[PDB]
């Protein structure tokens, strides 16, 4: 069990340090930077890679809304939920801090939103709170449908990391302009704690919406996918 | 053919999958393709469409067959992989999934007011081809691209290839198809995908829609006929 | 055997119509075009996808220099070499022609080099004939090392298309500026026949260099990789 | 540990693989990254480096273990996956492969005369960090990135994951590492890769080279130590 919490901790750290750190260091670099596509690929590849490295140890959730959805689907014991959520939020916070220390090694850098998720005025594209809510619920619900589908016994072992990592990239290709893309309450919490201000005031949305999307995808999955 | 899952489950699978294909491929185009400085361009859209299929073919492919595409259902029927008796119900689940995804995209887009959605990721030709290509060019490239899409689907799901790899060959073939043809038609190869967007644009998009039923369905049947000639036995 | 020639024909057609057609229609499209990266990804994905669809029928060479390298490696009967080369060059020519018909459906388009490979003045980056020669030999030799390695019995079945497709993308990411990237005599012949002029005068280089690279990679492979 | 292939074959495998990693990752950077209008950028370089490893790990991974990287050989020794007695010979084959690839890139580049190769894809820090990041930033990010590279290599090659998927997790993890850190150090995580380029630039690149031996090797050992704590049993 301690092995499983460490798997979640290192995994969520990798997710945030790789995804957010590609956003902070590289996305807007002049002439050669990696754009929304490269951040999207980054975040999907943190999940693909640690899903292969530690998924067979903890299940490789790396994401509170995943742990909730897999509990609602009856794949995962509700008794492990809270500990997993604590291990995950701790990895995110420790990654946010390592990124912070490294980022400021560049003289007079402006961290800005520091890859925090936001809506309205803090939506990259100026989309409303209601747009933010709907798209985070829809995308997280589908994220769980892919995770529950691709880890079902009808799918041969070993392919789920590819499915689930690249589904995370696809989710970023769709929604970065709307919310910078959360679908993961832990991945939103670390960056926001370093920004404070508006980032903390909007943080609730990125706990509430992914958790409702993850639970909804679980319920939908149960209705047509999980039975033999 | 035998039944492996009851029809309601296969139809929901097809409904949710085609919803994902349009919501993710058309959503990436509407929200992110042209975003100033950092937007994802034709490349990021092609990746997104391929990934909706790769990820839903893994998620529900084992339930319905994972068509998400009337042209694919038709091609597999012509190749003798799928029963004609399931054709019409699948096509209806797929077109319903695409219309509901278009509507969902629209609702989310209204949260950024005063914005012009332009063609709303609709397919088109002539003045409505991103590069000004003619109706004949559109017709040809949709026939050839959908035919090869069918040949990749049929060969990668054949028993001579190990289970589990199809979603990756099929989803990446769709990304490849958009890399080639977005400048020509915005890329259909999928009558349901063309239909939901066009119903919201109306006008020229409804008027040109016929072509993105006819060409993909012709190409899908042609791919299937070609495959049965050399690949299936 | 007729099944195998048709596999090669459809395969090389897909390679050229997908790769070259991504170059002609999309690579330089204003604001949104796919650049050298998207052409590189295109060409690798034609091979990955048709290697899965028909590789188990003909071996999925799609490329005269592959057929030569696999013959030199003793993987493939020298008696099938010529027929495979004819089927491959025929797919390329028929794809070049379909691309031609479709491309000119755009009023007053300038086809330009029409994705032909070239060197010196016709190298995108102005690299010399000698640069062109060396990089086509090196990259084709490695292409065969990957193909022979990834289809060896020590590698589990089904992964070779991923290896070999993405190796082709990697080769394009390295060399498009130097020669537009051939590593495939058939893929160079179709486009050049439609351009004539300098494209025909340089065509020999793109037969000679990939065939020497493919044969060399086969010989190197035999020395350290092919034995149990 | 038992012998599966004789040492000459393992060394040639490592030599050719590290040659490919530098020739393809550094070649893509030198020839294509900054090409006017169509160049491939930090994204295309990160993809290229990841793909040299994915494709050579499939091609010769089954012969030598597919390290291509002194930091990887060290990490696997510390994790008890590889014998210390093979360490020095591997590291020498890898550094030789990288120097010969640098030389090969150089020869090909001379065919476009009067050109400035700049840093020639060398790694660096401070003034020689593409984004001006300090020595401490460089050191930290190379330790953390190489440690995770080791954790992904160790977990994906563990017996609890099916054979054949490692080249894909390991090569894509390298692409991810470049997506994160090219702005900081140009991305090393690999002392042999840093060494060949720097020997051609001389000057500051030879002077800063120490850091791209020390940090990757420290991070590789740390990743291995962490892995043995929770992952291996």
């Amino acid at each position: 069990m301690g092995r499983k919490l460490l798997a979640e901790f290192f995994g969520t750290f990798w997710l945030v340090f790789g995804g957010c750190g590609s956003a902070v260091f590289a996305a807007a670099f002049p002439e050669l930077g990696i754009g929304f596509t490269g951040v999207a690929l980054a975040f999907g590849l943190t999940v693909l890679t640690m899903a292969y490295a530690v998924g067979g140890i903890s299940g490789g959730h790396f994401n509170p809304a995943v742990s909730v959805g897999l509990t609602v689907a009856g794949r995962f014991p509700a008794s492990s939920l809270v500990p997993y959520v604590i291990a995950q939020v701790a990895g995110a916070i420790v990654a946010a801090a390592a990124l912070y220390v490294i980022a400021t090694g560049k003289a007079g850098i402006d961290l800005g939103g520091f890859a925090s998720n936001g809506y309205g005025e803090h939506s990259p594209g100026g989309y409303s709170l209601v747009s933010a809510l709907l798209i985070e619920i829809i995308l997280t619900a589908f994220f769980l449908i892919v995770i529950l589908g691709s880890t079902h016994g009808r799918v041969p072992a070993g392919f789920a990391p590819i499915a689930i990592g690249l589904a995370l990239t696809l989710i970023h290709l769709i929604s970065i302009p709307v919310t910078n893309t959360s679908v993961n309450p832990a991945r939103s919490t670390g960056q926001a704690l370093f920004v404070g201000g508006w980032a903390l005031q909007q943080l609730w949305l990125f706990w509430l919406a992914p958790i409702v999307g993850g639970a909804a995808g679980a319920v939908i999955w149960k209705l047509f996918g999980e039975k033999d």
